[PDB]
């Protein structure tokens, strides 16, 4: 069973996808001609090539601008870097993981990236950091909060909060994000939006229209409508900050300046 | 000062041209993405590239018909020559020099515009049926173009039809599609968006979208409002498809039947 790559991060549709490197001169580039052909403008035509000799596999960098990348060291161009298993290369945007011995429908592709917020939040948020200092790619929160969460507990019960927090969940993961957004529940009555790849001012474009949404959908509790609205607070990574609480602390602030200006309202930084 | 190359026999125009090779990812090609782009049909869309490791520089040859050759040795496919002062690299029926001393605009968009021009279509299109390929995905095409165009321009002038086009497109880039969904022009006023990953629902959702808000806008030329419709016409890529023109001639077939239809319409073709 053949060596191969496996795709971690790269355009939609591409993750998880293996390649087997079952002889040299396999080209990774957006040229159509390559074997490893990943359509991102980041990678050049022609970005990299596999040797293999034997057992031994190693990649070569072929002049490429966004370099080739082996566990954070940069190849240089035609310089042969000689792999072993979990190996990290990085090429452009797209990041692979080098398999000695590598491993269909809708539900399979799916489950093989965790779409529509599959995934635990407390693994998510190291994800996601992770990936904004390996890109460099702006990476925001957005936290939201039920207004006046005690008060519908008081009134029609913690059932009816839970019944408000469950339907909340169901309505922003399955009509208003993007199947690859991460949406979770954090603490009693908070919720944590990740868009990995947006900066602040589309962060809370998004957070206001689900503000807005949620604010014109009808929560109907056995029989009785429930007056819903949420208070949003957003901020984007800063390079100084290692833990993505950090982050989230930052846009608490906000959310709960949000909230001391009235409440049902966005505000960022 | 950097190294370069010089051309010494090559199309009318280029003998003498001096390409710097300042860093690596330079290519030799006819693509008009191409660095050292060479307008000539023996060399291949992307011929030969520089690889450059501090003050070594080499070729490397990516597969072309009619080779990179580096005085008078055949560079296979893939691999690279070190290259020294003086050497000679023939691709094609194009002849450079290497000098270890030597002595525009690639965006391919339309002027009027901003959409992608009809040229980065034709490059763009194969892209996008080879990730429909591999990654065994749906890619959709949206056809449109502006109802009774020749009307606008007897009404308000050629300069009255070109702010609707380049305040339709304007809408459509910055407002309704994706950043990376592909908007070019294709002759005349025409447009096609390419779709990558998107069912016929979705598609047809887009095309809707795009129609009515066209719609909805006021076109306002000079403090005067101008009706300005589109007709739609959307397909999908379908298993036995193996070129992109297929898949917009359907989709085309789609538009006609919007245009027969009253106009001012999306048709999805059945
Ligand atoms: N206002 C706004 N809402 C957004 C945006 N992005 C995502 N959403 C919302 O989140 C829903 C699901 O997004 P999706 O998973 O990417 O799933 C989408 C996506 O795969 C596709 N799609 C829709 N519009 C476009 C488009 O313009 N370009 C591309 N490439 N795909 C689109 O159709 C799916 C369903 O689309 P919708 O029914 O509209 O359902 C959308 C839509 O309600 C946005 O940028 N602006
Ligand atoms: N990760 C994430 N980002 C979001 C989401 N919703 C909005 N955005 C981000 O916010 C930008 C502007 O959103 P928009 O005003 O709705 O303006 C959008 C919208 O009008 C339209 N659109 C794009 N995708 C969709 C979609 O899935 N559904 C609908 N109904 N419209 C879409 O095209 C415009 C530009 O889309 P983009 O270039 O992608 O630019 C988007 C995108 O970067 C979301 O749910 N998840
Ligand atoms: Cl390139
Ligand atoms: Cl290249
Ligand atoms: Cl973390
Ligand atoms: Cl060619
Ligand atoms: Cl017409």
């Amino acid at each position: 069973v053949p060596p191969a790559i496996v795709v971690l991060i790269g355009p939609p549709g591409y993750v998880g996808k293996q390649y087997p490197i079952t002889a040299s001169d396999i080209v990774i580039g957006r040229s159509v001609e390559s074997q490893v052909y990943i359509d991102d403008k980041s990678l050049s035509r022609s970005h990299a090539k596999f040797a293999v000799n034997g057992s031994e596999v190693s990649v070569i960098d072929l002049g490429s601008t966004n370099k080739t990348i082996v566990n954070g060291q940069v190849i240089p161009p035609l310089a042969s870097c000689l792999l072993k298993n979990n190996d990290q290369i990085k090429t452009g945007n797209v990041i692979f993981k080098f398999l000695e011995k590598g491993s269909y429908d809708r539900a399979q592709k799916d489950a093989l990236t965790g779409a529509h917020s599959k995934g635990a939040l407390l693994d998510k948020g190291p994800e996601a950091m992770k990936r904004a200092e390996v890109l460099n790619e702006p990476f925001s929160l957005v936290t939201f909060d039920i207004d006046h969460f005690k008060k519908i507990n008081d009134s029609y019960g913690h059932p009816g909060g839970d019944y408000v927090l469950k339907e909340l969940c169901r309505i922003v993961i399955t009509k208003l994000i993007r199947s690859n957004d991460f949406f979770a529940r954090y603490g009693g009555e908070e919720f944590v939006l990740l868009l990995s790849g947006s900066p602040s001012k589309t962060a809370g474009e998004v957070g206001e229209r689900i503000r807005q949404t949620i604010e014109a959908h009808d929560f109907t509790f056995e029989g009785k409508k429930i007056p819903v609205t949420i208070s949003v607070g957003v901020a984007t990574k800063l390079p100084n900050e290692t833990e993505w609480t950090q982050v989230y602390d930052r846009a608490d602030k906000a959310l709960y300046q949000s909230k001391q200006g009235g409440r049902n309202r966005t505000t960022i930084v």
